DNA sequence: CCATGCGCTGAC
DNA sequence: GTCAGCGCATGG
């Protein structure tokens, strides 16, 4: 993450809402706002959560009273995507994992906070001819609120990632916000070989396939792109290798093949996957955070995160704009 | 629960 | 024709 000198959110008070990581929470943080609530119901990710912050969650949101839940100035929520990815079959509404975003609508209702800060895939913004998008859009007007959308990538917010999101955020009318604006992209100065741990710390992560199937060189000179360097097996998904001299490809939470989840980089001359350290870094995590104890399980939360730097500068936008009020 | 071979869809 | 995805399905 990034270091922050002027915080713009000093007196507000937020809700982490399917809190995994708590990636929601380190960034609003940093800013000084204060965490009143939170909710996540897998066992495991309610483990570090309070490894890390010193609370439990509450459970299931489904069956949680939005009467209950405290006052507060913004709510956060990065709703589950298995039925919009691209990489799975795509049932949205009619899946019974599709249906979470009404129940924050349900929550908006009776709450009525002055922010509502939501993230999803790049996929969400183009399914079912973008009347996926248009609903959500429309539910939120006839709530009484503006709505702001839009899809970054996150090699152009100093992170060696290709991950693409579509980030929205809604104002209460009352407030008359008129200069909202998502932050400017800028140059990367940082590569996958630069996050790098020593070749000591690993060794029972290396991979020895004879399917090496070459299809490509290494480069002589750094680039902000995915640059792949060869084949195993079929090159399916977990079966691709890519050179450390570009930048990491979308971590994933329910991935396969030999290199899971993280995908196959070559070091050093040998082919290996990354270690959760290695995964905290490519998600803008700082060395300090608590991974858990089953490796396992670090790469499934790992992969549902969201990257910190992003949220960063977007949270420390609404807070300039919350604090223009002349005369 | 953990490991790993797959096969289709979207935006060039 | 090329290439990538906060995934799905099946075995122990
Ligand atoms: N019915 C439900 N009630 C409560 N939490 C739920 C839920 N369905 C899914 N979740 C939780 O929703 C989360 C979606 S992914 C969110 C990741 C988070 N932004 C990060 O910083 O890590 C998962 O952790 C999932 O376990």
């Amino acid at each position: 993450m990034i270091e922050i000198k002027d915080k713009q959110l000093t007196g507000l008070r937020f809700i982490d809402l399917f809190a995994g990581l708590g990636g929601f929470r380190l960034a609003l943080e940093s800013c000084g706002a204060e965490c009143v609530y939170s909710n996540e119901w897998d066992k495991y990710a309610q483990e570090v959560y309070e490894m890390n912050f010193g609370e439990k969650p509450e459970g299931d949101i489904t069956q949680v009273n939005e009467k209950t839940i405290p006052d507060h100035d913004i709510l956060c929520a990065g709703f589950p995507c298995q039925a919009f990815s691209i990489s799975g079959k795509q049932k949205g509404f009619e899946d019974s994992r599709g249906t979470l975003f009404f129940d924050i609508a349900r929550i908006v209702r009776e709450k009525k906070p002055k922010v509502v800060f939501m993230e999803n895939v790049k996929n969400f913004a183009s399914h079912d001819n973008g009347n996926t998008l248009e609903v959500v859009k429309n539910t939120m007007n006839e709530l009484d609120y503006s709505f702001h959308a839009k899809v970054l990538n996150a090699l152009d917010y100093g992170i060696p990632q290709k991950r693409e999101r579509i980030y929205m955020i809604c104002f209460r009318n009352d407030l008359n916000i008129q200069n909202f604006q998502f932050p400017k992209p800028f140059e990367l100065n940082t590569f996958v070989k630069d996050l790098l741990l020593p070749d000591s710390e690993v060794e029972h992560l290396v991979i020895d396939r004879k399917d090496l199937v070459m299809t490509n060189q290494e480069i002589e000179q750094t680039t902000p792109k995915t640059v792949r360097l060869g084949i195993v097996g079929k090159g399916g998904q977990g079966e691709r290798i890519y050179s450390t001299r570009g930048i990491a490809i979308t971590l994933s939470a329910y991935g396969g093949g030999i290199f899971a989840k993280t995908g196959g980089y070559l070091v050093n001359g040998k082919t290996r996957k990354l270690h959760p350290r290695e995964c905290a870094r490519v998600m803008g995590y700082p060395d300090s955070y608590k991974v858990h104890p089953s490796t396992s399980q670090a790469y499934k939360q790992f992969g549902n995160s969201v990257v910190i730097n992003v949220l960063q500068y977007i949270a420390y936008n609404i807070g300039s704009s919350l604090n223009f009020k002349p005369y």
